[PDB]
């Protein structure tokens, strides 16, 4: 039962918050914010190459 | 620690990282090539 099942997994012992799991979540996050600023950058350049070429 | 959790997370980041020094390497060509007609 689907109801029962996803009764079964939110009941019990919760995670205990593991301060390692949140700073790689954090450095994801990061790099993340930064990957994504680049590739507004690169698209920016790819737009100029157009004019010539 | 040998987490499979943390392990799993660190595979992320370090995925995120590669993908991300693949475009500061694209934009490396792109700028270079780009000052070949300006």
């Amino acid at each position: 039962n689907s109801a029962l099942d996803f009764l079964k997994h939110h009941l019990g012992a919760a995670t205990p918050e593991n301060p390692e799991i949140e700073l790689l979540r954090l450095e994801l996050a990061e790099m993340k914010e930064k990957y994504e600023a680049i590739v507004e950058e690169n698209k920016k350049l790819k737009a100029k190459l157009a004019q010539y070429e």
